[PDB]
């Protein structure tokens, strides 16, 4: 069974989220986004690493998780190629 490589970008879904939070959080978006010219996604991807990844787990475990996907999915893309030429 030939599991593909993640695409590099895909939609995330967080289930039965809290609205208010919600509110507040597409409120800042929306405004960041507004003073920044940067896509949504962009803002949020980096303030979901540095502001609550990094804060929480500090550097070195970051750079593990990291790294430790970017090995899985070096692996899988070259299962997939090999798996694919024929």
């Amino acid at each position: 069974e030939v599991q593909q490589p993640d695409p590099m970008r895909k939609n995330w879904i967080m289930e039965n989220m809290d609205s208010g939070v919600i509110y507040l959080l597409e409120s800042w978006l929306k405004a960041k986004s507004q003073e920044t010219g940067k896509e949504i996604s962009d803002i949020f991807a980096n303030a979901v690493e540095f502001n609550i990844v990094l804060k929480d787990w500090g550097k070195e475990k970051l750079e593990e998780t990291n790294t430790e996907y970017q090995n899985q999915q070096r692996k899988l893309r070259k299962t997939y190629i090999e798996y694919y030429d024929r």
